[PDB]
Parts: C-alpha cells; sequence; structure tokens
C-alpha cells in the first residue's frame, strides 16, 4: 500500500484538480483520445468526435471528464479503502462498457501526463510517485475484480 506520507501527497496533488475538476478531465480524456483513438470507440456518445477542435468545444466530453474525475477522487480520499467504490467500476467497466484494464494503464498515464501539463514544474518527484502508486493501486484492485469475472 501507501504510507501516510504517501496519501498525503497524493491527495495534496488531488488539490489542484479540484479547483479545476472539468478542466482537468477534459485534458485526460482528451489526452486519452488523442494518443489512443480506439478507447473513443467504446463511448457512442463521443464517436462522432473526428477532430481535437470537436473535442475541446464538447461540453458533454468536459461534463463526462467531471463525473470520471469526481469518482477517482472519491476512491483516491479513501486511501486504499475503497472496496465498496471500486467494486461496482470495475463491474460496469468490465460487464457493461467492455474497458480493457490496458485502457484504465493508457487513461493513469494520461493523468501524469495532464498534471505535468497543467502544473510544471509544481508537480514535484515526490508527488508523481505518489501519485503513480495510488493509480496503480486503483489499477491492480479494478485488475483483481477483471479476473474474477475472467474479463480481458
Ligand atoms: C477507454 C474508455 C474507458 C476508461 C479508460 C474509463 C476510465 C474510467 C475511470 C478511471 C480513472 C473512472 C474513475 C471512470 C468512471 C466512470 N466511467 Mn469510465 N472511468 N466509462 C466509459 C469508458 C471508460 N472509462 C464508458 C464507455 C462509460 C459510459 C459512457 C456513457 O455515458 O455513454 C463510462 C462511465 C463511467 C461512469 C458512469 C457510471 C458507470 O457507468 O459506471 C463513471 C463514474
Amino acid at each position: 500500500g501507501l504510507s501516510d506520507g504517501e496519501w498525503q501527497q497524493v491527495l495534496n496533488v488531488w488539490g489542484k484538480v479540484e479547483a479545476d475538476i472539468a478542466g482537468h478531465g477534459q485534458e485526460v480524456l482528451i489526452r486519452l483520445f488523442t494518443g489512443h483513438p480506439e478507447t473513443l470507440e467504446k463511448f457512442d456518445k463521443f464517436k462522432h468526435l473526428k477532430t481535437e477542435a470537436e473535442m475541446k468545444a464538447s461540453e458533454d466530453l468536459k461534463k463526462h471528464g467531471t463525473v470520471v474525475l469526481t469518482a477517482l477522487g472519491g476512491i483516491l480520499k479513501k486511501k486504499g479503502h475503497h472496496e465498496a467504490e471500486l467494486k461496482p467500476l470495475a463491474q460496469s467497466h468490465a460487464t457493461k462498457h467492455k474497458i480493457p484494464i490496458k485502457y484504465l494503464e493508457f487513461i493513469s498515464d494520461a493523468i501524469i501526463h495532464v498534471l505535468h501539463s497543467k502544473h510544471p514544474g509544481d508537480f514535484g518527484a515526490d508527488a508523481q510517485g505518489a501519485m503513480t502508486k495510488a493509480l496503480e493501486l486503483f489499477r491492480n484492485d479494478i485488475a483483481a475484480k477483471y479476473k474474477e469475472l475472467g474479463f480481458q
């Protein structure tokens, strides 16, 4: 797990996200979609978005970004005690949305990129280490649920 110090770093970084949840959410999804276009195909509501301009101009994409990061923030603030919060997410993503764990790796990487991009020089080595651990933990706990379900 993460140490108390590490959790404190994670939630300190998360302060940045909470000052502009929609802006961070939007940039994360744009980073995901642009770098990994196959991921767009998992969203019937975003498949029409043929350019990054269209993405940036989509109010509904920003709205979804807010839903996404609010859910992740809820999870993070549990500091690893997130079984109740994580289980239904794991299950909807495997069973309904059919999201391979690879795409969760992609979005983890996107969050790290976006934090650097929006806060250059203000996302230190220790912070990146802590946030990365927290995201791997999220990812790994989801992967356990995927295995249970036999979802690939
Ligand atoms: C590559 C694609 C996917 C990735 C990566 C991804 C990563 C993440 C993620 C990681 C930080 C969090 C937190 C996250 C959280 C959500 N997510 Mn998710 N998600 N996610 C979807 C694709 C993806 N998610 C799709 C598709 C829906 C349904 C969208 C619609 O309303 O049409 C959805 C829906 C949701 C919903 C709405 C409730 C539900 O359906 O369970 C939440 C909350």
